[PDB]
């Protein structure tokens, strides 16, 4: 995995189960063209959106749909979703996790990104 | 003032004072169309983006201009921007504060809304 | 006003009223003897702790009590309290800002420090 | 492990290593008792800190030295330590994962509670 997206539940103190992920990376024309895609597992993790071969140097956008995640606990949260926009693999390959933390009125989010 | 925006630098620990940030309204093409913009002052604060009568309800993005805030202090960054996007909801009288806390890798924003 | 705190509610997206805040110096025999405290405002905001002349440089804990918070909303927390220990540095003027943004089962906190 | 420390970076977007960490155990006295300690390896994870027969139930605090893991690397950071401290297994055993994502000027600190 040179891309995965983690998502912890602040409230529950829980991994964010069956989130849905979206990647898109910006195109020669300037716009978001969708890349990849998934739901988080039971873990709150989402494995093999991409391979290497596949993510190639570009500006990209994970959007987490923090909001169907709160409306189906019940809550109605303040945030649409959560956009991490990012220049990948510009000086070569990396390994890069997107990990978002999660409550109804606020969010962070942290990337590690470590070099194989 | 119903909307206003604070940043906090977490590295230095003080307010991010000269921050571009760029306020957005959904159109009905689904595009963003500019709303409001400025930067930031020497307390890490942006008010007088918006009147109460010009802030009606619908989808609107909040952009953070963080990489050249950091790129200004010699430290390198991961994001782009740091993007915010909610929807205004009248619900009897509200004021919106969109804060963020930076960090080189990672931030965090909240939404503080209250009733005057 | 050298010392203030503030605190922020990341589940309603509010000021936390009324959480009960304890400031404690550290003492020659190395324990720690109370110093200021307080309930926060309407606000979120507890001002009026202590004054520059009784706030001498050494090490200072701020104590939130966090829990107390959570169960008068009947929301079940992690943490017994939120501690923030550090020492008081006079290098100029300062003023100390310790804001915390609360969240059941997560926290953060942040130092801003400022020069009037 | 019943009991497992991460700590991130957030200036370098990297596992913190080398942080030490200290875990005390309050007493019958009401005085903090060591329980256990250790350094965060290359992943930033610290385990094998206790074993589920030695992790009863008590009040637990978790003090990681962010004050050491910045000077280490040049940074004259705010915060002492971090101190977390909680309640564990007073409905039973659980997994414990505290996680810390560090800044000079600012920390997060969040729970994840499995129940095995």
């Amino acid at each position: 995995c040179p891309l995965m997206v983690k998502v912890l539940d602040a409230v529950r103190g829980s991994p964010a189960i069956n989130v849905a992920v979206h990647v898109f990376r910006k195109a020669a024309d300037d716009t978001w063209e969708p890349f990849a895609s998934g739901k988080t597992s039971e873990s709150g993790e989402l494995h093999g959106l991409t391979t290497e071969e596949e993510f190639v140097e570009g500006i990209y956008k994970v959007e987490i749909d923090t909001k169907s995640y709160w409306k189906a606990l019940g809550i109605s949260p303040f945030h649409e979703h959560a956009e991490v926009v990012f220049t990948a693999n510009d000086s070569g390959p990396r390994r890069y996790t997107i990990a978002a933390l999660l409550s109804p009125y606020s969010y962070s989010t942290t990337a590690v990104v470590t070099n194989p």
